[PDB]
């Protein structure tokens, strides 16, 4: 088979074996080993020992610190240049631009960023050759969704970051059982490098290898490849999450008749013990995680979490909309997480949890803005920038996009069906964002077509930005075709279309205070939705859809909440709103805008005119 050694990197394999790997997985590893020139190859087995030893190695290297207050919890602090998903360096490669984004009239699309094959190939060749010199290439075999669910898909991530390996063990199902379940089946090829070959040319900040200048997160859906360079952070480096499970998957979903969405999934149970599942799409930093593991204030009600971020949904042969959480953990925002805003998070993150860019207490614990847990006198705080921090410093102690990475299995209210291979049946879909004015607390769509329009029309504070379906950063293909795909669900055989709602937690009076207390009190909104799905006559028709009737919302124990301002619908506001939606859709979607969405816009405009 060889004149010399071939492309045989067997000699550098430090765990597992290239002979054990399926043939196509072997080619992927060896081809990229030849390209990236790692010193060693580590094939991940997913075991506790591997995990423990990896964490101890990172500990030795100064990459993570042990949080000695908790049971097996860890803290990573990044280079301040590498702190979040970067949309501007995120691209999708296709033959035709129009398959990736609609061609905007104004010239700049907000619906994705296309790059040509030719331009990507140059970018790739300027980055990856030799990029892993002196480092270990980890081979991470992972399943998005419960192992052997008919809805689950398998990936292989190659990375030179141990932090990514650890984080992927929490956020996916990874190891030898995935390889065994995979066999000779297809898989998504995920390549990641932090982009800092040894010896280091540039100096390392906070022991966090990254390369901001060359950062590029690419998707090649026709090759089933995700190729990410230069960032070690979250959605840029944990390739199963946004890159696979939203961008690549949304495209697969369209081709195969299912849906891959930026949605939490929760089970809600009323005082009678009657149970329904709801899916909800809010943009990043707009409260999915708070809702997904809500502690409902209303007596007798019970919320259980299936997932807090991604939903894969498909109508089964019975016509129920079946949803799975393709993730295995929560990669949740840390700041804001108190006992009051999110008690079930506080209990999940006690053990086996990795923290990134939060502050550290002198007694080995974690701190962040809005934690609402005062410390004993004498307890001092090390910031996320590794410096001493008093409450009267100008800066925050934790970065605003600082995160925890915690196993889903540890959540006290994790739903008993959260790993059922068939998924949970969705009966309602909720859209929402941050709107300080105009938009009531809750309303219900008049039809599937109106509901799809409601999704398409979503807007949210960062400056109120457009974020249709909470998917603006994540569409794997043409948004217009995405809308067509959603609308097509109405013509499926026996499909039982969920009720669609829109919510707004963030409406404010003219002094800028929140008109609604929210958090646990949002169970009062979910009550209404529950009843409306049941067929109850609790709804009054308005121009924008159905709102709750007077006294239909249980406001017992809230007292003097202003229903007037909170449910108010202004003609003047909504005239402006429809005009802005019209111009956006005309500019950003144009020829790919489905007729039915145009019709809903014309209908909404007409209903508003009659006010
Ligand atoms: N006023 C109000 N704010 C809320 C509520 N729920 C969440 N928030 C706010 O939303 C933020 C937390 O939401 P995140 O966890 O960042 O949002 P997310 O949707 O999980 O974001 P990703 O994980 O990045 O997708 C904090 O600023 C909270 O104050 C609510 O019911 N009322
Ligand atoms: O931005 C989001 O919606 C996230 O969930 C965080 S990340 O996975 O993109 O880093
Ligand atoms: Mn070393
Ligand atoms: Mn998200
Ligand atoms: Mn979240
Ligand atoms: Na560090």
């Amino acid at each position: 088979p060889q004149l010399h050694n071939g492309l045989d990197f067997s000699a550098k394999v430090i765990q597992g074996s290239l002979d054990s790997l399926p043939q196509e997985v072997r080619k992927f590893v060896e081809g990229n080993a030849q390209l990236c020139q790692p010193e060693y190859i580590h094939i991940c087995d997913g075991s506790e020992e591997e995990y423990g030893r990896l964490l101890a190695h990172m500990q030795e290297e100064g990459v993570i610190r042990k949080l000695k207050k908790y049971d097996n919890c860890w803290l990573a602090l990044t280079d301040p240049r590498d702190v979040a998903r970067i949309e501007s360096k995120t691209v999708i490669i296709t033959q035709e631009q129009r398959d990736t984004v609609p061609i905007p009239k104004s010239g700049q699309s907000q619906l994705g960023r296309w790059m040509s094959e030719e331009d990507f190939e140059k970018a790739f060749n300027a980055r990856f050759p030799g990029c892993m010199k002196g480092r270990t290439m980890y081979v991470i075999p992972f399943s998005m969704g419960p192992l052997g669910s008919p809805l689950a898909k398998i990936g292989i991530e190659l990375t030179d970051s141990p932090y990514v390996v650890a984080s992927m063990r929490i956020m996916t199902r990874m190891g030898t059982s995935v390889l065994e379940a995979l066999g000779d089946g297809e898989f998504i090829k995920c390549l990641h490098s932090v982009g800092c070959p040894l010896p280091l040319k540039k100096p390392l900040v906070n022991n966090w290898a990254c390369n901001p200048e060359l950062t590029l997160i690419a998707h090649l859906p026709d090759r089933r490849e995700i190729i990410s360079f230069g960032s070690g952070y979250g959605g840029n480096s944990l390739l199963g999450k946004k890159c696979f499970a939203l961008r690549i998957a949304s495209r697969l979903a369209k081709e195969e008749g299912w849906l891959a969405e930026h949605m939490l999934i929760l089970g809600i149970t009323n005082p009678e013990g009657k149970k329904k599942y709801l899916a909800a799409a809010f943009p990043s930093a707009c409260g999915k995680t708070n809702l997904a593991m809500m502690n409902p204030t209303l007596p007798g009600w019970k919320v259980e979490c299936v997932g807090d971020d991604i939903a894969w949904m498909k109508f089964d042969a019975q016509g129920n909309l079946r949803a799975i959480n393709p993730e295995n953990g929560f990669f949740g925002v840390a700041p804001g997480t108190s006992v009051k805003t999110n008690p079930n998070a506080i209990k999940t993150i006690q053990k086996n949890t990795i923290f990134t860019n939060v502050a550290e207490t002198s007694d080995g614990g974690v701190y962040w803005e809005g934690i609402d847990e005062p410390l004993a006198p004498g307890v001092t705080i090390t910031s996320w920038k590794n410096k001493e921090w008093r409450p009267q410093d100008e800066e925050p102690c934790a970065h605003p996009n600082s995160r925890f990475c915690t196993p889903a299995s540890q959540c006290p209210i994790i739903d008993p069906a959260w790993e059922s291979p068939e998924g949970v049946p969705i009966e309602g879909i909720i859209f929402g964002g941050r709107r300080p004015a105009g938009v009531p607390l809750v309303y219900e769509a008049l039809s599937w077509q109106h509901g799809v329009f409601v999704g398409a029309a979503m807007r949210s504070e960062a400056v109120i930005m457009r974020d249709p379906f909470a998917m603006r950063p994540f569409f794997g293909y043409n948004f217009g075709k995405y809308l067509a795909h959603w609308l097509s669900m109405a013509h499926r055989p026996a499909a039982k279309l969920p009720k669609i709602f829109h919510v707004n937690w963030f409406r404010k009076d003219k002094n800028g205070k929140f008109l609604w207390p929210g958090f646990g009190e949002n169970s009062r909104v979910l009550e209404w939705m529950f009843g409306r799905i049941e067929g109850e006559d609790s709804a009054k028709l308005t121009p924008i859809g159905y709102v709750p009737k007077e006294d239909a919302l249980n406001l017992k124990g809230l007292g003097d909440v202003n229903v007037e301002e909170l449910f108010g619908i202004s003609k003047e506001f909504w005239e402006k709103e429809v005009e802005e939606i019209d111009k956006y859709l005309e500019d950003q979607v144009n020829a790919d805008l489905p007729y039915e969405i145009e019709r809903e816009l014309r209908a909404l405009k007409q209903r508003i005119s009659q006010m």
